[PDB]
């Protein structure tokens, strides 16, 4: 009996998966888990696995509230690290892209971002969008989408997007809108 690797130490950011991890001298024996002297009780976004001889935690996308110290225990044998992330920039794995449509139409902007908590917000130039028959919006988890009901000669354009929570470096992005003939 004894740890055969200690938990390792994890530099992370907000809006990332972080998994954690440490290794025993026997097989898949269940190991008591703790953070921040706490019982880490595995609940939806908190997770706990045993391997073949590796024991891990996971937490399903970290907020900067999830930092600390993390231990795992088996009786009388512990070990412990540091779990250190920042607030990161909420920012866009796929970002928002510029748009050519016949003006019958519809154009659908999407993106989608790091944090599953987040919020969006919708713009043409200074001006944001509201819904009035004319800009549609959406969620999907992640992702967030405009569609604008018809592409006249005036609905071209810049357009933008806010992807937005906490004060953590709300980013912006522009695409611009094109009238097809």
């Amino acid at each position: 009996p004894a740890w055969e690797r200690h938990l390792q130490d994890v530099t992370l950011k907000e809006g990332q998966t972080c998994t954690m991890t440490c290794q025993f001298s026997v097989p898949n024996v269940k190991s008591e888990w703790f953070r921040n002297g706490r019982v880490l009780k595995p609940q939806g976004r908190v997770k706990t696995e045993v391997e073949h001889k590796v024991h891990k935690l996971t937490i399903a996308d970290v907020r900067a509230e999830d930092q600390g110290q993390y231990t795992c225990k088996h009786e009388d044998l512990e070990t412990s690290a540091e779990l250190r992330i920042e607030a990161e920039p909420i920012q866009f794995t796929k970002r928002i892209q510029n748009i050519v449509v016949s003006e019958h139409q519809s154009a659908t902007f999407e993106c989608e971002v790091s944090f599953d908590d987040a919020i969006v917000t919708w713009y043409k130039g200074p001006t944001e969008l509201t819904e009035s028959q004319k800009y549609n919006f959406r969620n999907d988890g992640r992702c967030h989408y405009m569609t604008i009901h018809n592409v006249t000669p005036d609905d071209e354009g810049v357009y933008s997007v806010i992807a937005r929570l906490e004060p953590r470096g709300e980013a912006r992005s522009t695409a611009e809108l094109k009238g097809e003939l």
